[PDB]
């Protein structure tokens, strides 16, 4: 595992899995126990925070770069669907200004 | 720093030239483009003009805040923005870029 994954993996998924504002990003947006028909028309690319830490335990990443794409998805995908004044965009945003840090500070 | 004369020369101008980096260089005019709701959603705009002046008069402490200047100007496209829009596309486009190069800021 590359230093980066390894510092994704240790510092960023640690960071974010257990965080207060993280339960609703850790597994997929179910559409129908949240009554959203329209979430899958909206979003074609789903992406959660299960999906990226099992990958991550798995070694499916080739590069960190990868990894750092799926986490910006999740967090995009909450702003493309969401109305401006959901609290879920607000969560979303307080943990990607995390991500961000974290991510500053990534070897190499 | 390092990391903000990174995000200065390698960053912001691969970003800056890019085809679809037009709309993003100078803010958000909501009189020229007709949208007087712009200001009401969207309550700290950004945008790459702003950043690359900020990079230029040391307004910066860290690369995490540049970053975060970043980060506010692709999620009020986003936000502001109807899916099918294409300047959501645009920010996506512009956005992974910006996190490749963000992965080999030197640390
Ligand atoms: O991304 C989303 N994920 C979730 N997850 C979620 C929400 C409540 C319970 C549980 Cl266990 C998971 O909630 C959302 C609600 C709405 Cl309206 O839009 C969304 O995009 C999302």
């Amino acid at each position: 595992v590359t230093n980066q994954l390894q510092y994704l993996h240790k510092v960023v998924m640690k960071a974010l899995w257990k965080h207060q504002f993280a339960w609703p990003f850790r597994q997929p947006v179910d559409a129908v126990k949240l009554g959203l028909p329209d979430y899958h028309k909206i979003i074609k690319q789903p992406m959660d925070m299960g999906t990226i830490k099992r990958r991550l335990e798995n070694n499916y990443y080739w590069a960190a770069s990868e990894c750092m794409q799926d986490f910006n998805t999740m967090f995009t995908n909450c702003y493309i669907y969401n109305k401006p004044t959901d609290d879920i965009v607000l969560m979303a945003q307080t943990l990607e200004k995390i991500f961000l840090q974290k991510v500053a500070s990534m070897p190499q």
